Order: structure tokens, then C-alpha cells, then sequence
């Protein structure tokens, strides 16, 4: 195990926002994404690895970890269209012209939207059970409300103020979706969930992390913009958990529609965390789909 | 307000489970049905004032308060058809013929249930928000889902574990639907609230309640029968909270399908827990109702 | 029996017609609207009654009874917008602020045009068997054109030749109605029939009545309002006779989607006529919804 | 004008009923059906004519003209089965093996039915605004109702109450459906019209064709067999009215689904009434169709 | 037989094309004009039979037999409304100022476009195998494909590559749809086959009719305008050949929403090439229908 | 370039055909599996290459190439059941307990048949451009005609006369499907082509070749099995040519409902014939998926 403190901490002053991120390593930039309910630690198994070969950079987003958390109240700031936006203030602010990025939950639709925003910053992306423009109709629908009913938990304040009442209650929700998103179970070692809840229970982040579902997950949410809704011919790389029960392998069937230029493969005995589950796979794959 | 100890407590031994209920005052045998997540408790305002004109008699829904919590790993023992079948062999077991009977929230089921199936053992009814067959597609619906989350949360293990962690937790939970569901906000004074929560701690009782919603409405629940989609002609009182959020009074048009001879009455100033927020509506309404 | 004679008779000249009523008691104002193929009359048993806590008023409709028939060539001056404008213009020209609105039939649709376009001249509302903006698709629908294949009828001119080409021919005619749209036949004695006849066989009120199927029901009108499809929340009080054919009761279910402040209760045995059939139900539920 | 008593008369006792008829003319046997509200004598222009080339039967359909009224009561003694059977056996009793058929209202559906039922009797067939089994959702749909709804008025007892009582109403009624009917109104001299009114004020005769409606065309009545729901490929002549708003010359959209081997044509300045208002068309086009 | 050469042949210049016709007899003007594969001397059979009553003159479309073939890479100079457009300018040309005007296949569209936007140049109308503006959804259909497949075939360069390749390619070709569409096949004799032969190997004929496949059949392409979807009161003689696959019987139902004034004859022993296959009738009908 | 005479030649008689087929190579076996316009040699860019890992086995389908073409009349002979079911059978003849096979075309369907009809026979599997039983309605549907026309074309006999008449209009034929369905046309040099076009020319093969196209593909034909509607975890390498016109990447969204277990990768400039087009693609991505 590599912990938090054994990595280099930088933060770097954005335009409305201070991003915490650790960096490591030597070649092309490459930029790992994390999502719900991690943060830059969980790609902590693969950095060490990947700096072989990349200058491997990996942030927390926004109202995630050591990062910023914006103004509580303003949903507009957890908007992920301004989590897309910060990973080029970030590249700008590092003097790097093109990145490799990868990303996962919820930064699976950032890099969704930063690779046709900013597509001249990219060189190729990968993306982990990948969401698309018509993931909400699914993921709210029935009967896949058996799976997303957590995200309409987070849009009240019980759900802050039950989370947050103690380390134990803490522990005891969020250690239900790293073993139950998993392909087996347990995902974590008793330190390694400490680590996390550690990381939880920091100020504002349980509530940061719930502001992410009112502002993009809402029943009238729509994180989605035109741009969002057009092919990109960029060379991604997919890869899929099929123990994934909350974002579904089924999924696969909404992916042509948006992209020309992708594989895709059906990682047997991984969920929805590919980076802890299979840190070897997520190296491998990598390494040889940004060679 | 009037406490749990200052009723006359019984319990009677019916076919397969125990059921617990106060019994109070004189005349035609009135049914009181309670819901979640109160118990026999919730009627407490109104037990008094009804007395004086009839035999009340209020139960613990099995799995509910005092009453039994049977084999908690047999979802077929928290069929509401079962729950229904409680209720004529209570009838039966204090030698009762008929009797007005009364039911809300999972009870509007029990009620619905119990009219059709055991027709000669019922004067008249009264349903607050009633709940139809055709409530499913509603309520596990879009946009209900961000009301109904809470059916699918109770699915998991991790709900007992959490709800139960300690006293502190599991008030914090229940306090928000109380508040939520109810017209104006708080329900409860302090004590009242302690009151629920002391019944919630009883060993058992959250997963007893939980397991109403594995047994009744998991994604693959089905608790009506043919003979709950038949009309009714017996005499039905209905009373609606247009504050409640959960079981909103546009249902009122799925009413039409199952009853020929009802009243409906929307109250103003009232959400899901009638008999609490506005008990002296229930005891006119009944008295009028049921002279 | 009270005759028509044994009231008194008013007519007063409003913008572009002459409004014959009846009027009588104190308090209150309390305004009684008539349907097809009555007049003011058939409120004849309650009158008195209400009298007692109410200033009763109960005009004839434009086209009806003693009231003028305009043009009989324009249709637009059988609009029902024109209606419901008259009873505006009826409370002004009698020097009254607010006053308590009951219709059925024709003056459900007055009703509620009337509650939404001037809603600070109403203290409350009753409407029975009420009728929506979403009662055309139902009504000229199949099967329903068993019973409102009469609406269609009067768009000929046929019909009118025919049903005042006698006294015996009329009488034949509009009898149907009376008995078919009632719970228990005959609605009438021989002379309450022979009084409604009298009264159709009056110059032009057939013709009258007959414009306002032309007007308002021909398979090409609209009667209805962008502001007829708003929510009201009036208080108003809903009765339903479960034996009415030509509005049955299963249209409760359109109700909703219009008003959020309202009581229904189905009668038993009650037709069409409410104040006919069962005059002392409409007595006590409008003193007790109006007290 | 040729009145009825200018023809030789005829009755025959079939296996249910005595059929009466008119019967002129050497040659093959042409049947000649009529439709509602007329009987044998709509044909009376044309039987002359025709007869020179053809031996014409023209027979009253049970419960019209002279022909029998089985029990008014019972419904199935006026099914259009019946009917069209009723055509093979006068054919039977009157030793002729095989016909032309000639149709139109009621009897375009007589004459579908038999040509199938009884293929070996007809040599070829003749249609006048075609009937089939698609028709119903059509005649009582939204908007023909407009035009249909005397098909609904004939289902209560009022109808024939109203119609018969008296010859001054009966001449009413049916004047509207002779007139609007046709292309140019009047249809009828006044002569003309007092025979048609002389037969329907027959004893039973207006009950007897409201019973057609009664039996055929209720809301409930499904007067169509698997049979009449086959193709037929014998050669049939049919003509359109382009005037006539009942049944409109839209429904040759209908007809495809059932001919294989027919001709079409519509004829601009007739109505529903083909042989009263066009009799020379109707005497050409058969002599042709059938040379 | 009678041999193109055998009637007397012209030219006339138009606005943009050259057309070649053949032209006899005297009295009205009557145009007939041809489909694909064919050119003008498929009415050859007809011609002098009709020009005993008319002045018969007969076309090559644009694209086809002796007429210009427009430059061969501009679609928009073989769309169907030019067709159309050509032949008001050829009766213009011929100083004709009305005429009777007959199509099939590619010509029937011509003849509905053409009555419609020139509708003070025609006396009467014919279309056999007509063919409407809701053709193309059922054409490219399933399972009509299995009839259409050719109408893409001819987008391919390949396709004319390879039925002009030699004498014998184009033969082979030809022969099918000659002999398929035919109710009887064959056809044509082998002298008569080698006529129409001689015809397509003309240079750039087979070209310049998949040219109007390629303009107005391709599944981008639309012919119609708005013109076109409107009802034509004009006299309109209509047959089918019951035999033909291509353009089948049951399209009459699409007929009744685009005229109001037409005859319709299902010819039993015909298919696609009425004027080939049954030239008696065309002869027959024509003369009838014209006179 | 490797000529056919370059290989080893071999014929099996199996149960009811004999198949030809090339082998070669030692270790597993690997079984490559032609379509159509082509036959075993499209693979003899990639069977020399791949023989250093594997004992390649290339089979013509029976109805192709060498192999013997079954009964021409009898289209049973001819369903791609069978064709699977010579595969087992060929492997049983040869003494192969377990092979990897490999399809595209034709052969994808055979392979999708084979991995699900004989499990325990295949190692692991690869489809290029893989079609599934939901292929039908996209192929046959519009606008995909446009591309899938020669389906249909091939029903006809005068298809088979006019591709067979000429070794010219053989090569004219063929040539178009080998530039259109690739990436970047010409697909093949003139001495390759010329090598297909002998094939296709030997007797029956054209015949046998579109008997597929009848068996299999007629809007009457269902190849497709109860079994073949199943989900298969079997290991399978997937990957499309994005070039591919007539069976195009957009059908990946079929996929995920037939497999749980595979690759899938976007070749950016490849079209149909992967193994003819990219030929170290194939070798590359058979022996890293088959390692």
C-alpha cells in the first residue's frame, strides 16, 4: 500500500478555484480523473507504475479531497461542464499543451465533455464504464432506481447531516458502495477504507461530494450541452468492469452513437473501481493504448 | 400529549404471529391501521375522542412495535396480503363480527386488501392517501423517484446498519420523514419524537419495517391481487393531506377505477400523517363518516 | 309542488341581453345555475330551503326559459364564454360584490369558466357532475356516442321542426331525457312534466337550447380557454349522482388536473338532476360546504 | 312516377319469415336489394328499364315494406346474416340457380355477405357506396358522428315513440335523411314522399328498421363473420355518390382489402340514393356491368 | 407488328432539350407518354387504332429513346417535374392549347404533376398503375424491396457499366422486368425484345434512365411538391393490371386522397404494360373514357 | 501475392457434402472462415503468418469455391445451420477436439451459431463486422437498401444469367462489391481479382453463391435459431472496418445483448475484407487475442 503522505502535494491557483493534485514521473502528460466517492488517491496502486512512462498527474476535483469546495450553496459551481474547465485551466497553468486524460464516474462525462471542448488538448483519452448524453434516462429509470437511489438520498440534508454524524455512520455508508459496486467483495483492506473515510470526514467534502448529484443528478438536472451530443473521432480507449451493477456493461450499446474511433474491452473480474480492483489491468491497457 | 404507558396494553396470539394493540371505550368496533415508520402510537391523539362513541382498537402491524417480528429472513411472513389476513383474525379472535375500519400509508393497502377480501366484516371504511394497483409505475416512476428513493434504500444491508448505529442516527433518519411528509414542519415536539425513536430501537424494528419495502415493493414486488383490482361498493370515507409529497393527492385519479361509493375530502393544511398533524379532522371526519 | 307562478319574476338588462330570474331570502348571496332541458325551475325544491341562509338568485341562461334569445342565426351569442360573462354582469347589475356559485350540466362548464375568469367575485363554489376541458375526447368518443348522440341531433334543423312540431311531440322528446338521465324513473310527475313543456314549447326556446349544442358541441367547436385549463384553488364543493349515464361518475378522474382545493361525494341514488332527485341532499350539502 | 300498385305483388313463406316482392322482366335473374329508410319501391325508376334485359326481383327485407316483422323483441331475427340468408332461399324457393346482386346501405353489407356465403349463386354483383368490415370504427368514430347519430337515437324506445306519433312527425324525420343525403336536395316530389311516409307509418315498420340499428349497430353489435373478412374475386360493378355524407366516397380506401376483381367509379352529381337520383346511371351501368 | 420505322418521326426544340415524338391522326389532341424500360413505340399497338379519333402524339422523355439526354451528371436535369414541365412546353411548341393526357410507370407522376400545374391544358386525364405522392415509404418498404431492389441497383456506376457491356449483357437485363411485370410472360417476341434492345443500346440511354432513378428514387431524394399533395377534381380514367408486382392493386387505396373524379378498372389478365400486354382494352377504354 | 496452386489441397467427405479445404501450420487450431464474394483463399495473406502458431485450417463453405455445391433446387441445403454444422463436423473428421474459430460475413453468422450450438468445441473466437439476429431489420430497412439491393437482386434467375454470361460481365459484377464495401478502392490488384473471378466462374459457384442470398436472405428467410437468441460468455475478439458500407460499425450496438465476454476494436482504414484490406492487422490481432 502507497499511502496519501508517501506522494508529492502540490495546489495551483485556478480562476475560481485552488486544485490539489500529486504529480510523478517523466514523458507525455497523462491526467487521471477520479470519481464518487474517491479522490486522487484512489489511482494510488497505478501512479508509481505509469511514471515510468508518463508525467503522471492526478488531481482532486473540485469539492473533492483537498481541493477547493465552493461555495456550498451555488449548485452552479458543482456543475460539470466547470469540472471540464478546470482540467484545461490546469494543463494552462502547468505550461502543458496536450495531455493524455483518463477518467472514470463521474469524471467519465468530464472527460466526455473536455475531449470536444478542448479536443486540441488532447492526444488520446480512455475511459472507464463510460457515460453518455443518454445515461440519465436509464440510470433513473426503472428498474435501475434499485441501483441510483443514492443519488436522490444526496439531495437532502439528512443525507449530509445522518453521513457526517459520526466516523462510524460514515464508514458504515460508504463502505456499502466500494463492496457492492465491486466485483468482489471486500474491495478494501480495513486501512485502506480508512483512508478513505479519513479523506470523507475532512470538512465539507461528504457535503461537497453530494452537491455533485444536485447540481448534475437532480430529476431536472441536465449536465449535458449541445457539443456534448456529437461524435468525436479521437482514439479512446474503453475498458468495462462487468461486476459493475450502477453503471452497467449493458451500457456499451449507447457508446457508437458518439464515438468513431474506440475499443472496447470486458474486464471479466473487475466492478465499477477498475484502478483498485485490477491496478494491473488499468496499467497494462493503458500503457499500450498510449504507446 | 399522551404517553404509550397511559393506554391498556394487550397482546393476542393469531394464527402464525402475536399482535399487540390498545383497546379503548364503547360502541361499533373501530379499526385504527398505522403506517410507517409510526406504529400503534400515531393514533394517540385520537384513540380518546373516538372512544367515547366507539370500541377502538388499535394494533401494531406485525413487524411494527410491540407486535411480533416473525422470521425476519422470510419475506413472504411481510406480505401485505398477510398483514390484511392479521387483521379478520384479530376480528375473529376478540369475537368481533364487523367493524368500521380505518388505514393509511402501508394500512391504505391493508384496508384496500381487506374490503374486498373479507367483505362481511367491514360496516364502513375510511382511507387517508390511498394507495391503488395502479401505484407502482407512479411511485417507482420518473420524477417520483426523488420521493420514493428511500423504498430502494431499505433494499440494502447497510440501511439496518446505519439506521441502527446508534440513537443518534436513527433519529436523524426518521426525523426527516416525519418533517418532509408532513404540511408544515416540525411534525414533532422533542419528546414525541423520542417517543417514535425509543419504538425504532426496539431490537428488530427497523429491519422489521424495512422488510414491508423487500417484501412490497423491491423492483420485483408484486403485493396485489386479482381481487384487489376489483371495485368496491362498500361506503368509503377518504380524506387526503395535500401536503404530502410521497403519496401526492393527484392520485385521487386512480381512485375512480376501484370505488362507487366514496367521499374525498382534500385538507388544506395536512401532508401524510393526518392523525398527527390534524387529529381533530380525523375525529370529526370519522364521527360524521361512520354515525 | 311550488309552480313557477308562486315565485317572484325579475328580468333586468344587462350589456347585450335581457336576464329573466327569480330571486329571494336573505344573507349571502347564493347564485343557482340551470342546465338543458330545464330553466331556473328545477331548483324549484331547494329554493325555499336555502332561502332561509342565503339571497337566492336563479336566472334563466341567455337562450332559456324567460331569458332573451339572441340572434338566433349568431352562434357566438350562445358561446358559454358569453355565459359565464352574464353572471359577472348579473352580480354587478344587482350591486353584489361575492356571492356563493352552484352549476350542473351547461352551468358546470359557467362555473368553472366563471371561478377562474372572475375569482374575486366568488366566496366559494359547487359543481355537480362536473365537467372538464378534457370531457370532449370522452363525450363524442366511442362508445360514449350512445348517449350523446343527441348533441349531434340538435346540429340539424330537422331536430327542431320535429321536437316543436307539437305540444305531444315535445313532450315525447324530452321526457327521454328526464327519465333516462335519472336514477329511478320517472324523474317527474305528469304535472312537473307538463311544466318543463310549457316551457320548451315557448317561442324560440328550443331553437335556443339546440344553439347551444351548435355553439359549444359540434364536432368542429371549442368552447374552452387557455384560462379554463388553469388549477383553481377555490374551495368547491363536488357531488356526483352515480346513476347519471350521459356525465357518469367515472369522470372524477379528470377532475384533479383542474383543482387542488375541492370534496367529492358520489350519490347513490342520484341521477342527473341533483336538485331534482334529491333535493334535500343538495340542501344539506350546500349549507354545510357554504356555512 | 310509377306507384307502388303498378307493380305485380308477390309473397313467398321462407324457412323464418314471409318475404314480400315484385318481380318483371325476362332474362337472367337480377336482384335488386334496398336500403334504409326505403324498401322495394326506391328501385320502382328503374325496375321497368331493366326488365327489358333482365327478370328483376325486388323483394322487401325482413322487417321492412310488407315483408314479415319477426318478434320485435328479439334482436337476432334482425342480424344482416339472416338477411343476406334470406336472399339464398327466395332464390331457392324460386327455383333459380344463380343471380346478379345488386346492393347499397343495408345491403351493400348483405350483398358482401352473400357473395361469399353463397358464391354459387351469383353470376356477378353490384355495389352503391360499399360497406365493410371496416366501416365501424369510421361510421362511430370522431367526426362522422356528426353523421351517424341516428344510429344511436334508433337504439331507444323514444325514437319509435317520437317518430310514429303521428304522419306529420314520421314525414318529418324522414324527409332530413332523403334530403341531406342527396347530392340536390329535395330529392323526393311531394308524391313521392307521402309514399315513402305511407309505408314506414305501416304497422311495426319503423320499429322494425330501428331494430336494423338495434341488432347491426350498437355499440356492442358485431355484425360481421370470419367469412365476410376474405377477398372475393368475383367481377363487381361499384358506383359512389360523391354527395353522400354517410357513407363518403373516402371508404374506397376500404375496399382493396376485399375486392380483387372490380371497377370503381364515382359519379358527381349523386348521393346516397343512386337509383332515385341517377336512375338512368344506375339502368346504363348495370346493363353494362352485367351485358 | 408495326416497326418504329414505319411511323414518321420529329423533333421539336425546347427550352432545354430537344425532343423526338411521332405524331398521326386527327381531332382532339391525345398525349401518351411512356415508362422504363420502354420508350414512345410501346404505345406502338395503340397508336393507329387511336388515331382514327384523336391526334395521337407520342414523346420520348427526356433521357429516353431519340430524345436529348441532358448532360448526364446534372440529376436536376431528370427530375420528374421537368418531365412534367416538358410537355406543357411541347404542347405550347405544337401551338395545342389543350390536350387529353395518359401515363403509366414514370409517366404516371408526370400526369399527376402535370394536371395540377398546368390544369387549363388538359381535357381529361388516364393513369394505369398510378401512382401517388405516399408511393415511396411502401416502394422502398419491406417487404416491397424484394420488387424495388433495381431502382437501387441503377445508383451504381457498376450497374451501367455492366448492362451495357455488351448486346447480349442488356438482353438479359431487360427481359425480366419486360417478362416479370408482365401478368403473361412473355411479353414481347424475340423481334419485339430486340426493338427495345436497340433502343437502350443507344449511346447513353441506358444511362439516362437510371438517371431517374438516380434523381428520383434514391433514398435522399423526393419528387413531390406541395403541389402535388392536393386534390384534382379532373376526369380521370384509372386501370390496373392486376399482374403487375411492381406497382401493385392494393395501391388504389392511396388514390381516394389525391382525386375526387375518377373511374378505377382492375384489368384481370395485365400487368405492368397495359398498352403492350392488353391493347384492345387501352383502346377500348380510352375511347370510352375520352369521348 | 500467394496463388492458389501455392497451398496444399485437401477434400473430406462429410456427411452430406464434401468440403474442400487448405491447411497448414502447427499448434492449436485455428479455423478461418470466408464469406461471400469471395472464398478460402481471401485468407492467404494471413495463413502463412498465422501458421507459425497455429495449425490453420481454411475451409470453402459448402456452396463455394470447391466444396461441393448441394442440390441448386433445394434451399435447405443452403441455410447457414448447415453450415455451422459442417464446421463441427469437419473438426470431427479431422480428430479436433477444440479449435479457435474465426468469421466474418456469411461465416460471422456461422460462427455466431457455432460457439453457441457446439460450446465445447471452440477454444476462443473472433468476429470481424459481426451480424446478429437483429440484423434483419436494420439490412432490409430503409435507407439501407440502398446498400443492401443485391440481397434481392440475387433472388431472381436472370441474376445468375447475366453474371455468368461473360468472364467481362463476371469481373464487371464482382469488382463493384470489392471497391465499394473496402476502405480505399482498388481492393485489389488486377491478377487478384482476376483470381476471384476464375473462382466465381467455375460451374454452379455464382448459382451456389446466391442460393445463400435465397436461403438465407429472402424477405421470407429466418436463419435465425431459438439457441442463436442467447447470450454467449465465451471469450470473443471483435473488430470492425469502419469503412465497412453494407455491414457498418454502427452496428456495435447489437452486440452487447448477445455477448458478455469480448473485444472490440475500430479499424480506422479498413472496410469488409480485414483480411484482405489489413492483413497484419489480422495476424497481429488473432495471435495477441488467441495468445
Amino acid at each position: 500500500i502507497r499511502r496519501p503522505e508517501h506522494f508529492t502535494h502540490h495546489e495551483v491557483q485556478l480562476s475560481d478555484v485552488k486544485i490539489h493534485y500529486v504529480r510523478e514521473g517523466a514523458g507525455p502528460t497523462l491526467l487521471l480523473l477520479h470519481g464518487w466517492p474517491g479522490f486522487w488517491w484512489e489511482w494510488s496502486k497505478v501512479i508509481g507504475p505509469l511514471s515510468e512512462r508518463f508525467d503522471v498527474i492526478v488531481p482532486d476535483l473540485r469539492g473533492f479531497g483537498d481541493s477547493e469546495k465552493p461555495d456550498l450553496s451555488d449548485l452552479a459551481q458543482y456543475s460539470l461542464e466547470r469540472v471540464a474547465d478546470d482540467q484545461a485551466e490546469l494543463l494552462n497553468a502547468l505550461g502543458i499543451d496536450q495531455a493524455y486524460v483518463v477518467g472514470h464516474d463521474y469524471s467519465a462525462i468530464v472527460v466526455h465533455k473536455f475531449i470536444r471542448k478542448y479536443p486540441d488538448r488532447v492526444v488520446k483519452a480512455a475511459i472507464f464504464d463510460p457515460i453518455t448524453p443518454d445515461f440519465g434516462p436509464f440510470y433513473l429509470g426503472f428498474p435501475h432506481i434499485a441501483e441510483s437511489w443514492y443519488s436522490q438520498f444526496h439531495q437532502t440534508d439528512m443525507s449530509v447531516e445522518l453521513v457526517t454524524s459520526s466516523r462510524e455512520a460514515c464508514r458504515i455508508y460508504f463502505k456499502h458502495f466500494f463492496d457492492h459496486w465491486s466485483y468482489h467483495a471486500p474491495l478494501l483492506t480495513q486501512d485502506e477504507l480508512d483512508i478513505y473515510v479519513d479523506n470523507c470526514m475532512k470538512p465539507n467534502n461528504v457535503h461537497g461530494g453530494f452537491n455533485y448529484y444536485r447540481s448534475n443528478l437532480s430529476v431536472t438536472s441536465d449536465p449535458w450541452t449541445d457539443l456534448d451530443r456529437t461524435v468525436s473521432d479521437l482514439p479512446v480507449t474503453m475498458l468495462w468492469g462487468v461486476g459493475d451493477p450502477v453503471v452497467p456493461s449493458s451500457l456499451v450499446h449507447q457508446v457508437p452513437n458518439y464515438y468513431s474511433n474506440y475499443t472496447m474491452e470486458l474486464i471479466q473480474d473487475a466492478g465499477h473501481f477498475m484502478m483498485v480492483e485490477k491496478p494491473e489491468v488499468v496499467i497494462d491497457r493503458l500503457k499500450a493504448g498510449f504507446r
